[PDB]
């Protein structure tokens, strides 16, 4: 696999876009652990929907319309839960999930590009717990 692009959390900062409804803002946090050298979504509130805590965990991606790649993500959990994602712009994404548990797993979805470029849009607000992202890449074959 020839990657495309990556973003590196054991190194890089963390400064996508993200968003946490009120209803859970005050029990919520995200960013980066400088300590582990992740990306880390903490909660201890559950949100009423999934996509009232949701953030980019990659942006600007290198990809164009109706070629095939693949979302390589490096997450674990402080116990099983389920993160969505969608690839693309703000107008559309090419959408999947991840069940993820409390040991480091590179997780990988493959898919067509729904239109160019776009961002890593993942949601995860029905989880309560601590999730930890160590690096997303775009890969092609």
């Amino acid at each position: 696999d020839k990657v495309d692009y990556e973003i590196d959390y054991s190194t890089a900062g963390y400064s996508f876009w993200n968003e946490v409804n009120e209803e859970v803002k005050e029990t919520t946090t995200i960013g980066k652990n400088d300590t582990e050298g992740c990306l880390e979504i903490k909660t201890s509130v559950a949100a009423s929907q999934n996509h009232f805590i949701q953030y980019h965990t990659a942006d600007n991606l290198p990809i164009e319309i109706g070629k095939e790649y693949k979302l390589k993500m490096m997450v674990r959990g402080s116990a099983e839960g389920k993160l969505n994602f969608g690839v693309g712009p703000w107008s559309g994404r090419a959408e999947g999930s991840f069940s993820f548990n409390t040991e480091w797993k590179e997780y990988e979805f493959s898919f067509k590009a729904v239109a160019d470029g776009g961002h890593v849009m993942t949601q995860s607000g029905l989880f309560v717990g601590t999730i930890q992202i160590k690096y997303v890449k775009i890969t092609h074959s």
